[PDB]
């Protein structure tokens, strides 16, 4: 199924809200827009950048426990309202990370998580 | 509801695992449908339906997804939102570890959770 992108979705709220983090992630992992921009709406490819990035976005989104580690619970708490649902379903196979290190294993999750809903995953 | 399908496939489990730990027929009933209770019996109670299952890890651990995709397709959606707050269980050992996710599913969806 193709990627969902109109003036509803990804929620407009979320996008701008995550532009901040955006612009420090890019500075710290020097990650190109092309990378992003392909993992989000095209197919998915392994950029070492791009992990890192992945990983940078989690920790300045604070939805990281007290190891650095993804909290899955953390994270659907932070989600826009209207994905409430989206989150769960393309989340619910996804839900035990593998990675030598925190780059890979949020690699791993974006990557889990594109594979489980081409539709709606998108990456900030 | 509880689906049928689900009651049915239980039943083996059940038998072997009352057996094993001794747990009451009273205390699977009071979890199920009154109030949360700790007692020793039904948490291991709980471990070892796991086991039997099959949807536990390596080191016996709850698998969530092979736990998910064990449930009836019926409870797909009802199991989801249940686990959704309950994903990180804590506990010394396995039996308290298996109490703390019926708990937490337990106080996530009183009205559709059960205790077999
Ligand atoms: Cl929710
Ligand atoms: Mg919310
Ligand atoms: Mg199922
Ligand atoms: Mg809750």
């Amino acid at each position: 199924v193709t990627p969902r992108r109109d003036a509803e979705y990804p929620p407009p709220e979320f996008l701008e809200a995550m532009k901040p983090l955006r612009e420090i992630c890019i500075k710290k992992t020097g990650v190109t827009e092309e990378a992003i921009i392909e993992f989000s709406d095209g197919k998915v490819h392994e950029d070492e950048n791009l992990k890192c990035y992945m990983n940078c976005l989690f920790h300045e989104a604070k939805v990281v426990d007290d190891t650095g580690h993804v909290h899955l619970e953390k994270l659907h708490d932070a989600l826009p309202d209207s994905m409430h649902d989206i989150a769960l379903h393309m989340g619910k196979r996804c839900l035990y990370p593998e990675g030598e290190n925190l780059c890979e294993k949020a690699f791993w999750l974006h990557k889990c998580w594109k594979e489980s809903d081409p539709k709606h995953y998108f990456l900030i």
